[PDB]
């Protein structure tokens, strides 16, 4: 009784405490309609110039606009407990998963103290490496949308969502043939 | 042409930064004679006394006992630059890889600036997922040992090692017969 949760953050940079989680975006994996997604202050000055320039996002503005971090991982932490009962489980799902986890489980305990997540991810990548024994090189998104042919942190996630659901028919395919 | 590297670290708690990395334990993941392990001095006064408690290490005593962070950090770097060729690519290689990953990003950019790892690592437990898809519940270590029969963080990589090692064949021998 899983309720996978695919998750996508936004930094400025490459760790968290010394660099920011400036927005989060998440979907049920299997019920992609059900989305959660927030931007968040910054806790730092610092920043990678190549990361805010992925992101497209402003520190300064951030700063104004964004929700102040527990706040943020207040909503977060209602929002998953709205999509998953009493009697079923959180499975966090990401690609390269533990960089997105870093920032999450980092702002979890800073500012809730616990992680509803537990403490473990599930990593696509790492997933797809098992379903089809590939190179780890070839584990890259590009590289897995060459094989599944699937068709902003939200968008990311969503996206991330999908190659899931690929990978997750393949192995059941692989297992069950 | 890929050297992958089971990697364990202990910790005073579930998050770098306000809790410490206390030990890092590698080897070489198909050639696990090739090892790497040391204490670390700790970067936090914070603690959770369950984390301790598996660990049986003293922060007291790490203070006098363990390597500065700096130091520890460039020797993992230097071993793993040893044990991987110019022509080669290093694959980081964890079980709940994303925590200690977490652990090893925050340590690597805050004492190196830079992580030789990059930036993504390969979980087992979800290599197992997607070559048994099996309930996430069901790849815990306890669970995976039923089914793949295998025979401190230098004996929890070695392990791990061989977990990766089995579930490795698993996936080859799924996608080749």
């Amino acid at each position: 009784k899983e309720i996978f949760v695919s998750v996508d953050v936004e930094t400025s940079g490459p760790i968290p405490g010394k660099y920011s989680m400036l927005s989060i975006g998440a979907c049920v994996a299997f019920e992609p309609s059900k989305q959660f997604s927030c931007y968040l202050k910054p806790i730092s000055e610092d920043f990678i110039p190549a990361a805010m320039e992925v992101t497209g996002l402003s520190l300064e503005k951030l700063h104004v606009d964004g929700l102040d971090p527990v706040d943020a991982m207040v909503q977060f932490k209602e929002w998953i407990n709205s999509v998953v009962k009493e009697d079923e489980t959180v499975v966090f799902v990401g690609f390269n998963a533990s960089f997105d986890w870093s920032f999450i489980n980092y702002y979890f305990h800073v500012y809730l103290g616990d992680n509803p997540f537990g403490i473990a991810a599930l990593d696509i990548k790492s997933m797809y490496f098992g379903v089809s024994h590939a190179s780890w090189r070839l584990t890259r998104s590009s590289e897995i949308a060459k094989v599944v042919k699937p068709e902003d942190a939200l968008h990311d996630a969503r996206y991330q969502a999908e190659l899931f659901r690929l990978i997750d028919k393949l192995s059941e395919k692989k297992k069950l043939d």
